[PDB]
């Protein structure tokens, strides 16, 4: 209460109790005033694959979505080595210690004061009535490292566009315009605070295990099958062979490898690659409304060893990389690659097609031939693994409401949700400057320049699956690198900059297929 | 309470429950100090049609009167397509988050500070003891779009004037002077807030329906009437004809079309019109106290198709039109016309007179003649429609207290009320500058320059009439335009300016006459 007493305390920790783990995190945020308190439509130019119609909004939004917001690199190691699965359960959100500050510029110098009576106004959208921009893997999340202070991103959305003469950017009768002040928000001065709770609906555990067997390798090698097939037509008579005696390709099997499609493969060594000034021409693409879009990422189809793909798998970067690009003779040291090769026991590899198939009918005078299938799709009796969740990856996504969807899991990995966590939106309440004495009906153009800052917290209850495995011998686990390095891993440098040295997937411990 | 905690929250929404609809709206307002805390009389000059005597007041007033303050264009569409009527019931008013700021000018620069101990003082006039300036369709209302910030208008009134020698502006012994500080107002610092409630007296629903039949067309076409009339005098004998056999003009009818008068009609095409540098000479006028006044708007008499009248019907403008005038070869794109043509089934059209009448007595040697009636008035057994309410139009008006009034509905459309919603008046309490040390009995000339701002809310409970109609075929309804446009309708542009593209009346669904 009041100006003098604080509205909250700092909670950042992790609590491991039985099969539950409970993470708490707090950060300090800074909110500017976007668009001078205005809504503005934004649109592209001309015809092309990138054309858009939308609205930029004088609001800002908290995004905690990404994993390592909630986990320290030790808690992640501790999590992925000991357990076969994780899913979220509950979350708890709070804002406190709001303080609003005003800026004044005399000549060329700034003087920042503190306005005690100014407010900010915040609301969460529980019914998902606004366009949902989370789960799209944007920037502007809580930083990895608790001592960083970050600036909240601006909120905006974009909507249907339409075919004008030379312009596909022309709005359509159904383009929606949402005013966020038509929501019943909550106005907060410096003393009072904001809170709400949320509960996840049941989802399946994410599998933290790598398989112990290939599909084609599921059998007893010591005894042959009782099934018979036609091996040899020669000699004007049919010859049936019995499946067995250590010839694996011939066995009958109940299950078949998962779906996928080929993807162009680019060697990590730079000298062997073909010198293309862009990879857009060679990418896998899908098209919607007459315009083509890169297909990324595909199904978790691993490439060949020593190769990679164009946006086929996720990739990250350090804090050392600023700007839009980096380059090196091999994959740059700032780039953090991910690899799905743990899934090659079930999922299809990207370096060649799915299989062959019968090309033609035969007779005595024509030879049988076969043709190769480059792509595959879902068939009955077929199994696959979903893409892995990383420490730097997104936690969830919103399943779009549609008349149908198949295996609704995000292609970037995550937990697909019908009712995801509500977006949280915040704004600085506009304070006008001194009005004129004579009345004028026009809008107020000029306001008092001000910004706000405070602290937030996120507390998520995670459910996790125990690991019971009777394998004798030891398993691969995540360990720190063994070299003496100038900078300790997952730690600041001399200049004070926090650095993630590499991505960490959750699949180490094995499991029988 | 206190400086640190907020006095309210943001409520803007709409709730449709059964036959009630409940709208909430909030805006941010800015109040200057008018007239340097002084009352001033204001008066015209010389003799003429515009002459006045009145007082300008150091007060300001909230006006929510106009419709679209309370309804979004989707809520309006949703309202007018589904329902046959609407009337208000209750309203609830609040002010909160008051904050007062002081201005200081050193050399040529302004520095705005925040005075925590300053007050504003507000009251509502429940007994209607002040002159009532609402319902006169002035500016200074809540903006349509919730993100706009507006400045409160100044309060003032004007009173009886009198015939001086060359001056009709001379005050009269009965000219009233009202001091608004002689009211028991309420003084509010930044922490405390203001509220009151109000309840409308029973009024008839506004009819949202267009008629399904003309008056003259009410009958069964398949059977003739049993009534007889004199068709033909020729042949030295009287000939009675029986009304029927599909001759409609001859039928007897119980009801007759509504009152009105002719009005000069101006084609929308500019080339066909007569080049008058003003329309005042040609307007319909009524005169009071020897001075002439335009008669606007008249009774809802529709003009011809493709024609309009001089202030015969309401007209609005965009936010794009600033200044006192706009011009184009046809009706400008900023001007928003309204049309009463939905009422032509009952009400009289403006393009010609009401009917004919017998000119003279006859004999064998003189022919019967008739003369044309340009104007009409109220007669027994006559029916009419009242002017429609638009989205941009005024909601109510105060029926002036008089010994008689007929069909008291506002000629601009609305709900005439004996006891309308109370005016709300607000002022910055004057704070004097440093007084001299030696006593002086004169008034304090110099004050501390300051202004105030805050938020308001208006919550109105609307009652509405269900629609039960058994007509087979579909009906006209309000729909968005079908063209792809550069800017979506009822939405901001690139520059951030909200635009109403056209007026919307409430009459779409039909009803039997």
């Amino acid at each position: 209460d009041g100006v003098g007493q604080s509205s909250g305390n700092w909670h950042c920790d992790s609590v491991w109790m039985g099969d539950r783990v409970l993470t708490k995190s707090t950060r300090t945020w800074s909110l500017p005033t976007y668009n001078n308190h205005l809504y503005k439509q934004i649109n592209g130019s001309g015809t092309g694959d990138a054309v858009y119609f939308g609205y930029s909004t004088p609001w800002g939004y908290f995004d905690f979505n990404r994993f390592h917001c909630h986990f320290s690199p030790r808690d992640w190691q501790r999590l992925v080595n000991n357990h076969w699965g994780i899913r979220p359960r509950r979350l708890n959100f709070k804002l406190f210690n709001i303080q609003v500050k005003e800026v004044t510029t005399t000549d060329g110098t700034k003087t920042i004061a503190n306005n005690l009576t100014s407010t900010v106004q915040v609301f969460a959208d529980t019914e998902h009535q606004l366009p949902y921009i989370l789960g799209s893997a944007h920037e502007g999340c809580m930083p990895p490292f608790p001592a960083d202070v970050f600036m909240l991103p601006q909120y905006g959305y974009l909507t249907l566009n339409g075919p004008g003469s030379n312009n596909n950017n022309l709005s359509t009768p159904s383009s929606a315009f949402y005013c966020l002040e038509y929501f019943p928000s909550q106005m907060l001065r410096t003393g009072n605070n904001f809170v709400f709770t949320y509960e996840f609906e049941k989802v399946p555990f994410h599998s933290m295990f790598m398989h112990n067997q290939a599909l084609d390798r599921l059998m007893n090698p010591l005894v042959d099958q009782y099934l018979w097939y036609l091996d040899a037509t020669s000699g004007n008579n049919l010859t049936f062979r019995k499946a067995g005696a250590k010839n694996f390709p011939e066995y009958f099997r109940n299950w078949i490898p998962g779906p996928g499609c080929r993807n162009q493969q680019w060697n990590k060594v730079g000298t062997k690659n073909n010198p293309q000034t862009g990879t857009w021409a060679s990418a896998n693409k899908w098209r919607l409304q007459g315009r083509l879009n890169k297909y990324a990422p595909g199904q978790p189809n691993a490439p060949a060893e020593g190769f990679l793909t164009n946006a086929g798998d996720l990739a990250f970067a350090n804090a050392k990389a600023t700007g839009a690009t980096t380059a090196a003779g091999t994959v740059p040291a700032d780039i953090l690659l991910t690899s799905e090769s743990e899934t090659t026991t079930t999922n299809m590899m990207s370096n060649n097609g799915w299989g062959a198939i019968a090309s033609n009918n035969q007779n005595a005078s024509v030879a049988p031939t076969v043709q190769y299938e480059d792509s595959a799709h879902v068939l009955p009796g077929m199994v696959w693994q979903d893409r892995d969740i990383y420490l730097q990856g997104p936690i969830w996504a919103k399943i779009p409401e549609t008349d149908g969807h198949f295996h609704p899991s995000p292609l970037m990995g995550g937990f697909g949700l019908k009712n995801p966590p509500p977006q949280i939106l915040i704004k600085n309440t506009p304070v006008p400057a001194d009005p004129p004495t004579q009345f004028s009906s026009q809008k107020i153009n000029s306001f008092i320049t001000q910004y706000s800052t405070g602290q937030m917290t996120v507390e998520i209850e995670w459910e996790l699956r125990k690991e019971n495995s009777k394998r004798w011998n030891p398993e691969i686990q995540y360990t720190a690198n063994f070299n003496n390095s100038a900078n300790a891993q997952f730690s600041v440098n001399n200049n004070g900059l926090y650095i993630e040295d590499r991505t960490i997937g959750t699949r180490y411990l094995t499991h029988t297929l």
